[PDB]
C-alpha cells in the first residue's frame, strides 16, 4: 500500500502545515500538523473542554461506528515551545492520503494549551517520531506510521514542503519526479525518539562551507531552523543591522535587508536554503523590524531542522529496520 496527501501552510509565513486525515466511519476529515518531532495522533474532539476550542473541527468518537474507548488510558504532552494537551484515547480507522490503519490510537483531547485553542487551523496533530516518545499511559501506543509500515510498498514517508506553496506528505514510496540529482542517505540515531542525524556543515551565503558536525532533529512540527548559537551568530553577522533581541526573543533583522542564504551538509551533499525562505517577516504589524528564520538553539538543548530547513528538500524518514534520512534538492 501508499498513501498520498497534500499539506497546506496554515497562513502567509508558513507557520505549520496542514494535512487532511480521515478519522472514523463515516470519515471526520480533520486537518493535523504531521510532526516528525513528536509520537501522538491527538485531536480536537467533542471531550475537548468547550471554552478552549475556538473554530477547530472536532473528532466525536460517538459518531463513529469503528470508535472503541481505549480503557484505562490517557495521555499528556508537552512540546518544545511550552504549548500542551492531554485527554484520553480511542482507536478507531485512520486514512491519509488513501492509506488506511485500522486499530489507530486516536488521543482525544480533554485539555489544550492557550496556543492550540488560538489556532483555529490546526484540528491536532499527527506525530511520525519514533513509538518510544508516544505518551500514552499505561500502554504506549504506535504511530500512525509505524501501524502503517509492514503494509506499506516501502516502510518509509517523504516530507516536501513547500514554500508559500502547498506540498506533499508520501507514505510507501519514493516519488522519483519530486526532486533533482540524488537523494544522500544519514544516519539516523533513535536513541532520543527522534529523526537526529548529523550534518556535515555550513555556508552562509556565497562564503566557504564549514566542515564541522551539527547533531539536529528533522522537525516537521517546528517552523525554524535552529542551530548552534556559533553558526546563527556567524549568519546574522552578513545581515546589516541584525541583532538578537531578548525583548522578541531572538534574532530580528531590519524589514529593508536582502537576505543570505544558508546551506547545510548532508554527507557530501549540500541543501540551499535561500534567503527569502529565512524571513518570518514584520515582529508585529506594520513594524519594520523582521524575525529571522534562523535561530540559536542554545536555550532548547538540541538542534533543530525545522521547516525553514527541510521545505528546501525533498526528505525521505526512511523507518527500514535501520532507520536513515534522505535529503534531496528540488
Amino acid at each position: 500500500s501508499t498513501g498520498s496527501a497534500t499539506t497546506t501552510p496554515i497562513d502567509s509565513l508558513d507557520d505549520a502545515y496542514i494535512t487532511p486525515v480521515q478519522i472514523g466511519t463515516p470519515a471526520q476529515t480533520l486537518n493535523l500538523d504531521f510532526d516528525t518531532g513528536s509520537s501522538d495522533l491527538w485531536v480536537f474532539s467533542s471531550e475537548t473542554t468547550a471554552s478552549e476550542v475556538d473554530g477547530q473541527t472536532i473528532y466525536t468518537p460517538s459518531k463513529s461506528t469503528t470508535a472503541k474507548l481505549l480503557s484505562g488510558a490517557t495521555w499528556s504532552i508537552s512540546y518544545g515551545d511550552g504549548s500542551s494537551s492531554s485527554g484520553d484515547v480511542y482507536t478507531d480507522t485512520v486514512s491519509v492520503g488513501g492509506l488506511t490503519v485500522t486499530g489507530q490510537a486516536v488521543e482525544s483531547a480533554k485539555k489544550v494549551s492557550s496556543s492550540f485553542t488560538e489556532d483555529s487551523t490546526i484540528d491536532g496533530l499527527l506525530g511520525l517520531a519514533f513509538s518510544t516518545l508516544n505518551t500514552v499511559s499505561p500502554t504506549q501506543q504506535k504511530t500512525f506510521f509505524d501501524n502503517a509500515k509492514a503494509s506499506l510498498d516501502s516502510p518509509v514517508f517523504t516530507a516536501d514542503l513547500g514554500y508559500h506553496a502547498p506540498g506533499t506528505y508520501n507514505f510507501g514510496f519514493i516519488d522519483t519526479t519530486a526532486y533533482t540529482g540524488s537523494i544522500t542517505y544519514t544516519a539516523v540515531s533513535t536513541k532520543q525518539g527522534f529523526w537526529e542525524w548529523t550534518s556535515t556543515g555550513y555556508a552562509v551565503g556565497s562564503g566557504t562551507f564549514k566542515s564541522t558536525s551539527i547533531d539536529g532533529i528533522a522537525d516537521t512540527g517546528t517552523t525554524l531552523l535552529y542551530l548552534p548559537a556559533t553558526v546563527v551568530s556567524a549568519y546574522w553577522a552578513q545581515v546589516s543591522g541584525a541583532k538578537s533581541s531578548s525583548s522578541v526573543g531572538g534574532y530580528v533583522f531590519p524589514c529593508s535587508a536582502t537576505l543570505p542564504s544558508f546551506t547545510f551538509g548532508v554527507g557530501s551533499a549540500r541543501i540551499v536554503i535561500p534567503g527569502d525562505y529565512i524571513d518570518f517577516g514584520p515582529i508585529s504589524t506594520g513594524s519594520s523590524s523582521c524575525f529571522g528564520g534562523i535561530q540559536s538553539s542554545a536555550g532548547i538543548g538540541i538542534n533543530i531542522f525545522g521547516d525553514v530547513a527541510l521545505k528546501a528538500a525533498f526528505v525521505v524518514f526512511n523507518g527500514a529496520t535501520t532507520p536513515t534520512l534522505g535529503f534531496a534538492s528540488k
